[PDB]
């Protein structure tokens, strides 16, 4: 009946029911989309979580650092959606920085191999997902990735912030490639969301000083946001992703849509 | 029934059938919205224009420089949508800069009285409109204004560019006020569109040389834009406005959505 | 002996010994510059304040809203520096917003005539100072204005923030005109400084809620600044202005240099 | 005696007499600085290069990918400037991206190992250099790196542009660490300069067509720049670096100074 009626959309990045991708998928399905899901390592976990979505969607394995997974992805998706059908959307909702690159650990103490792995997964992979799927996307199509505003430095997020600055740069280059297919590429810069990992972090999993810093950042965020911000509700974020997946933002690419309560637009 | 269904939306700024506001209004009605229009000094001319829209809408006089028009706006809007009803959306599609402030004269030769009038109409009035209408707006509502990207300077647009810089600033403050009513405020930064105001502005003039320069703007922007840009078609811009009038961008406020083909994201 | 040896520089905007222009002038003089000073209305005040600078400098009257003052400025300066000599620098250190446009008074309650006067003095005047003086500036010359970062909205500063967004846009256009003379135009975005007016404001001159808000902003500023920020010391700001007035930033124009402790580069 | 007098400054990144670092070093010595140089793998080649500088400087081996070189850097620098002496300045003038990541190959065809190496050398190493040298830097000291503006995407520069995006992010975090020693950290975003790395990069290639494209970059940037731009002359860039090494920008950190003729501030 709705926003994404008849669109075929791949959604990556579901790990638990609190993953922002889980909510992107739920809202996408409620809006009439047919999904193909992608998951990384804990596939039995992902299967039982994904089984709680509004409707069943095939689940495909994808480790973004695995060249063979990427090489086979388009065939695997085409098998899953039916030959002669293509994708109208791709959601990249994936990120990771080793523990040395976030929290307590001194900014200067992250080894490059840790940083490099974080940038592989968190940035480069946006270009490799695009490289793999563009050949099977329809004109009018939409690639969307998850971002957080890295224009300013901050405590705790450290090398993950750097990875996001790279990711934003990648998005602008992907947009040049995607545009040849009549496909758009954009990021959604969310406000902070209480995933399992972020709850653990605030709980002090990466040191308590880091937990305390993120707690302040979260409180300040809701204060700054002219419409407020609820870090326990990824729905407004999922809806924004769907807006980009729809045809109602046909002239936007290489860009960033801030789904953050308007916090980034206010000093205080 | 097709995005804005059940929504009551005020749309200002129709002067010709080429007006961006005209297309905003057309697309909005196609998508199920009940409109109230607002117009200038040629209420006859714009009434003949307005009747060529999909369905019928009250048409209302608003001189934004007329503090009387503004003091009675909420009064006249409520009479026309019916008591006990509020607005869900407000579109500011109003610009003006005297020719002295635009491609003719040297930048330095515009008298402040001319600039001050342009800033009044182009930027201040966004806050005036918000002041007048916020009190009869529903929670979850949306105010949108038309912008163009003034982050870098450029030939000809001169003091109108300055007025867009002021407008973007005015927008972030409006969002603080609007947020108290649960209402969002955003700008759409459009790529260039061949409205009658644009064709006339510049080209003519500066220079004199060209409507060729107009055509040249068209060809260079299409190239800059990863997904291309059709200056003759403001439908993509009108869709972007309608996305912001909808509930699909519920967490974005004080912000600017670029409906410019992605040109702003590319150096070339 | 030093940075600005043999340069002739006009400095506007001295009102008291706590004016940021007073410190710009002091540091400029200590660095070997010959000044011409400009003052607005309280010339006897300005005379006795200016008499405390390291060396004597002629003082000229300039009301930036007075067309006759601007029309005569270049002749008056040339009389003061000697015919056949030109300026190597111009410092615009001037700003003002009526009380309705800052503090307690609702953002929406500032009348346009108040706003317009603030933008006249705070923004447009940067272009009119440039229009008046460029004809008497040497190649390699430098125009510098005072800014504060208005990229985000904030409590209290209200319409003055809007005026600064306009001022930044003006600077980019002035740079296009100045470049024809081989002159640069740049702004320095300072951190908050305790002038008389800002002390009075924090003391509650514009309402106590506004005072309290600015006090927080000041405290947060020093916290965010990786090198700290001392709001009672305009010297680091004056030095930055002199850097721009020197030949050590020969390839920078239409731009903004942040003399703010690095605060704008940090979220927290 | 002419800006940097008495200052001890480390300068990395000399490979040819056309290197930006070479001109930084020349100008810095002209302005009274005692230099320590740092070099690659052609220490013979760069020693013959280095001797053509104004005065004599220790030359030191630094492979930034060599965690051993980095662990002994502060050791080897102190031996060479003398015990009980510290550095006042550090210049990072290092870039690398394999050709696969630059105008040759399609953006998507660069393998991550190549990108990861480029990011290592171009962006991560700014933090590595800071980690190694901060401990022997004086209060009031200054770290500067070379950047180019990566806010918008563009032909050819591809993953090197991504690496500059990462670098600007890395810079704001370095400034948080540097601030503890009373040390500033900033980037100079230069306009394009006809170094041997640039001429070769692209032009050749892509395309093949042209060193004409090189010349075209030159002519278009000069036009974009309000004060013009001479791609054959890196003196203006070297002066800007030296301004940041001086005490005349004492309140700026985590920031980017644009020494690009002001091109970045103009749409065209
Ligand atoms: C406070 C100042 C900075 C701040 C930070 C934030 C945020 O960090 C926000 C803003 C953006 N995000 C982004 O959403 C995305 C989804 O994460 P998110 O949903 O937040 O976390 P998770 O649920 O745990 O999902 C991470 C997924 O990743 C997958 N992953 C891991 N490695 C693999 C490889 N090798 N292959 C394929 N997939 C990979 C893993 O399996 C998970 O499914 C991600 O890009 C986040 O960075 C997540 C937010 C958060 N609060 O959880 C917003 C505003 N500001
Ligand atoms: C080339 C680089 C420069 C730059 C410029 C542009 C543009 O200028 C785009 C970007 C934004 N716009 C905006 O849309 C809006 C509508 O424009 P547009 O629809 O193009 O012009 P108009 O049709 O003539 O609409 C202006 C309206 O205003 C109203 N108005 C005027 N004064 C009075 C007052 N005193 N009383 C009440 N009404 C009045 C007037 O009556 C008109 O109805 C406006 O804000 C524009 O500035 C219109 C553009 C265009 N190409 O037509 C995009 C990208 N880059
Ligand atoms: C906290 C978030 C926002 C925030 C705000 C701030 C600031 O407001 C900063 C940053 C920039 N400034 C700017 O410096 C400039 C100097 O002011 P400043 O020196 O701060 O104030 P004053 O000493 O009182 O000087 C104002 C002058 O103006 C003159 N004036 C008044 N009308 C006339 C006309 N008609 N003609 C000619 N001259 C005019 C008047 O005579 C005074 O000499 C000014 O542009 C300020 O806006 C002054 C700061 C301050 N803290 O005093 C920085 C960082 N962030
Ligand atoms: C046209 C739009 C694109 C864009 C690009 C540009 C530029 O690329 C400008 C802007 C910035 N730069 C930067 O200066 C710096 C020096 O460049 P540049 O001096 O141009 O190149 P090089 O002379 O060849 O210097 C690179 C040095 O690095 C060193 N290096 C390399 N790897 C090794 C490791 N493993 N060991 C130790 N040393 C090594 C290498 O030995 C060289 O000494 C660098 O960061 C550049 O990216 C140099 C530019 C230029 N035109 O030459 C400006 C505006 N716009």
């Amino acid at each position: 009946a709705g926003l994404l009626e008849g669109k075929r959309i791949l959604v990556s990045g579901i790990i638990t029911d609190s993953s922002i991708a889980f909510h992107i998928a739920k809202v996408a399905q409620e809006a009439g989309a047919q999904l193909v899901l992608t998951g990384f390592d804990r596939l039995r976990l992902i299967q039982r979580i994904a089984d709680r979505l509004p409707d069943k969607a095939p689940l495909i394995e994808l480790d973004v650092q695995n060249e063979e997974h990427l090489a086979t992805l388009a065939e695997r998706v085409t098998a899953e959606i039916g030959e002669g059908n293509k994708l109208d959307g791709v959601v990249h909702s994936i990120g990771f920085m080793p523990q040395t690159g976030m929290g307590t650990n001194q900014f200067f103490d992250a080894p490059y191999e840790d940083v490099s792995k974080g940038i592989h997964i968190s940035t480069y992979s946006y270009a490799s997902l695009a490289k793999a799927l563009l050949l099977i996307m329809n004109s009018g199509g939409s690639i969307v990735g998850m971002d957080f505003d890295p224009t300013r430095a901050m405590p705790a997020y450290n090398w993950m912030t750097v990875a996001k600055s790279a990711l934003e740069s990648v998005n602008r280059f992907v947009a040049r490639e995607a545009g040849k297919y009549g496909v758009r590429s954009n990021l959604v810069a969310a406000g902070p969301i209480r995933t399992l990992a972020m709850s653990a972090i605030v709980g002090g999993a990466f040191g308590e000083e880091a937990g305390a810093q993120m707690q302040l950042l979260e409180e300040g965020w809701d204060q700054r946001a002219p419409i407020g911000w609820n870090m326990k509700d990824p729905t407004p974020v999922a809806k924004t992703v769907c807006a980009l997946l729809s045809e109602w933002l046909p002239a936007t690419t290489g860009s960033i849509i801030y789904a953050d309560g308007g916090a980034s637009t206010q000093l205080l």
